[PDB]
């Protein structure tokens, strides 16, 4: 259904390559040279000797990249008349770049996508020079920089579906829409001016920015924006000339959450905690500038420029920026860190941790196929979070680029599913009222809750034997499986038969989905058919006790699929169900499922009002037991003990259970201030059998709380009207103006 996503874990692969003492580092092409003729006022020259390239782990996204280091070598610059020459002896330069992968098991080496992170040559013409010769160099050689790359046994991870990465939370909004808040905040700058002397040479650049906007080629951390000369004006000497409507800059720099007095309001919490903005990272050091600049267009109208000059404002440009970038006052996102909640049971929202990332997407052009256009609705802003305190020692930058593709909306927030685990489905357990919490052990890892404890499922009323159904540790079992949350009994022992010990199993899927009436959008937990049931004893014991076996599972079965007592003889059934049972492995088992439930269910010759008058009936049992749960979600020692030492049928005790599981997980989108808890798992117990849909908690009160300490640039809300279980919790919506 979805392409995979492919993380390359540039950290581990350094990491694995030093534990097996693996390295190409001193393989390179040492010989290098390049030339660089036809400009204006000069021509350069580099020649020399490679040290060593080393791939770092330092890549943001499918873009590696390469420290080179060279051993010895000159930089020489010329016109007709003068020159100088430069050692680059033990200079190092980092190179960036852009590749794709291969179900070959090998990557593609994007061959324009070369750049310029940083050189250690620490006057500016030398380094801008250096830059432009290693850059010629490196696309001139491109075939051996793929072949390093696909030497470096780069370590990658495909997720086949949705991840947060090893985050808790995550809220995004696609490129567009963070480009609507940069054009309506007005904080980029518009008017530039620059001069500057190359030589006994001035260059002038004079002109205007459109709106900035951010923009793809890069990801995780590195943002690019373009920005549209809306209008200039470019000297050189004596030469003005005047630019092309078309031309433009691309930038690319990092962002910094700093520490900031608390300004926005969070309506979901006490407004405690620190507040962080997301703003540019502007200080430039010795080595590293603030402002890289990754992309130009600089022509004049006539044509005229000197082959080269483009790249002589180039410079310019850039060190306009370096010395304004500050000036972009933009913040891309606010947080507030540690803060608490107004509603203690929503707590585990609120960040503790946070980053930020992104994920550019492109597609071909229409009007030229062989280059890139932005997708900037597919591509994502991201702003990530730890909650709970969780720590996270190796955040991970490069977010999936599927959510708001899948989600066909503008902004989407995210939770991992462990998260949805922890709160949802142990919401659900404890509500199932099975027992105590510290019973069951939850895995994140396996996106499973399992007992850890033998289980008294309780006693058991069919063939009015009144004997406890015991279920060993690790067979009982609520899970995510397959995006469906699972409720499984693998085996309930007991002596059904006075004296053969069966082993009775059930298995319950759900889908968790977004039910729209009226334009009011609410979670509802439904079941997907089929159930599985199970009955199994051993094969001596399916020989020498058989007709009681048959009867009794006609019994276990059938009353299961109704939901209470099935005592009924049946000649149809007998027979049916004992032409199910499987006798291999000295067991004779019994299992059905899909269309053989429907089967057995007309077999049965119950009515459909029959079967309403069950589960009404069950529900209303549910309520009574729900209504004995503590505030806390426990179930006392005492109560639980009522529940299991009265009889009931088995088919009872399981159509209880998906009752209160289902109350249970649903009764997590609806705390309020003050809330009591048999109340609400009564309420929405009740709500589900009489198909009251105004009375069941919305997705949006639960938005809320997620959204409330982790907002945008903009006067709005997410309003959702996605949400799908699709490998992380995904809701997605529109940003509507807060009135």
């Amino acid at each position: 259904n979805l392409k995979p996503y492919i993380i390359y874990d540039w950290k581990e692969t350094i990491l694995k390559n030093s534990k097996d003492n693996y390295s190409i580092n001193e393989s390179i092409p040492k010989i290098f040279s390049k030339k660089i003729c036809g400009g204006r006022f000069f021509n350069s020259t580099l020649s020399g000797n490679w040290k060593s390239w080393t791939l770092t782990d330092e890549g943001e996204g499918p873009h590696p990249v390469l420290k080179c280091t060279i051993d010895n070598g000159y930089l020489e610059i010329y016109s007709n008349t003068s020159s100088e020459k430069h050692s680059l002896k033990d200079i190092e330069i980092k190179v960036c770049m852009s590749i794709k992968p291969n179900s070959d098991g090998t990557h593609s080496l994007c061959k324009n996508s070369f750049y310029i992170k940083t050189n250690s040559l620490k006057r500016l013409i030398l380094s801008h020079c250096l830059d432009k010769l290693i850059l010629a160099w490196f696309k001139d050689n491109h075939k051996y920089i793929e072949l390093f790359i696909n030497r470096s046994r780069i370590q990658t991870r495909v997720e086949g579906d949705l991840s947060l990465l090893g985050w808790d939370i995550e809220s995004s909004v696609s490129y567009k829409t963070m480009n609507e808040f940069i054009k309506k905040d007005n904080l980029y700058e518009k008017k530039f001016h620059q001069y500057m002397e190359v030589r006994r040479n001035e260059y002038t650049i004079d002109g205007e920015f459109g709106p900035w906007q951010m923009t793809t080629g890069a990801d995780g951390q590195n943002i690019r924006f373009l920005c549209p000369i809306k209008s200039a004006t470019y000297k050189i000497n004596d030469d003005v000339y005047i630019a092309k409507p078309d031309n433009f800059i691309i930038i690319q720099v990092d962002l910094k959450y700093f520490d900031s007095k608390t300004t926005i309001i969070d309506p979901s919490g006490l407004n405690n905690g620190q507040q962080f903005n997301l703003k540019v990272k502007t200080d430039s050091t010795d080595e590293i500038n603030a402002v890289i600049l990754v992309g130009s267009r600089i022509t004049d109208v006539n044509e005229d420029l000197y082959p080269g000059d483009d790249v002589s404002l180039e410079i310019v440009f850039k060190t306009w920026f370096n010395a304004n970038i500050q000036k972009f006052t933009q913040i891309f996102s606010y947080i507030l860190l540690n803060e608490t909640s107004k509603i203690p049971e929503y707590q585990w929202l609120k960040p503790t941790q946070i980053s930020y990332g992104s994920a550019s997407v492109t597609m071909p052009d229409p009007s030229n196929p062989n280059k890139e256009l932005s997708n900037l609705d597919a591509s994502t802003f991201a702003a990530m979070a730890m909650v709970e305190n969780h720590k996270n020692d190796r955040p991970n930058h490069a977010v999936d680029n599927r959510f708001l593709e899948l989600s066909k909306t503008p902004a989407a927030f995210a939770i991992s599913m462990p998260e949805f685990l922890k709160h949802f489905l142990v919401t659900g357990l404890q509500a199932m009222q099975i027992d105590n919490l510290d019973a069951f052990e939850v895995s994140s890892e396996n996106l499973v809750i399992t007992n850890k404890k033998k289980i008294n499922f309780g006693k058991i009323q069919d063939q009015n034997r009144q004997v406890d159904a015991l279920i060993e540790p690790n067979n009982f079992k609520l899970a995510i499986q397959n995006n469906q949350v699972v409720v499984e009994i693998v085996d309930a022992t007991w002596q059904q038969v006075v004296g053969v010990t069966g082993h009775f199993g059930y298995r319950q899927a759900y889908n968790l989905i977004l039910k729209n009436e009226n334009n009011v959008y609410k979670p509802m937990l439904e079941e997907s058919g089929d159930v599985t049931i199970s009955y199994m004893v051993t094969e001596e014991a399916w020989k020498t006790t058989q007709d009681a076996i048959i009867s009794a599972t006609v019994g276990l079965v059938v009353g299961t699929i109704i939901g209470t007592a099935f005592s009924k003889l049946s000649d149809k059934l007998y027979k049916f169900l004992k032409s199910k049972f499987i006798v291999k492995n000295k067991k004779a088992s019994l299992k059905i499922s899909g269309k053989d439930i429907n089967e057995v269910i007309e077999m049965s010759d119950i009515s459909k009002p029959q079967l309403l008058s069950i589960k009404k009936a069950n529900a209303k049992i549910s309520t009574e037991e729900v209504g004995l749960i503590s505030q806390n979600g426990s179930t006392s020692l005492e109560n639980l003990a009522i529940f299991k030492n009265k009889p009931r049928p088995i088919g009872e005790r399981v159509q209880i259970l998906g009752l209160k599981l289902v109350s249970g997980l649903i009764t997590t989108f609806g705390w309020s201030i003050g809330f009591v808890l048999p109340d609400i798992l009564k309420d929405v117990i009740n709500a589900n059998i009489n198909n009251n849909f105004e009375v069941l908690p919305g997705i949006q009160q639960f938005t809320q709380q997620c959204i409330g300490s982790i907002q945008w640039p903009d006067n709005s809300e997410l309003k959702i009207d996605f949400a799908k279980l699709q490998g992380v919790y995904l809701l997605g919506g529109n940003l509507v103006k807060i009135p």
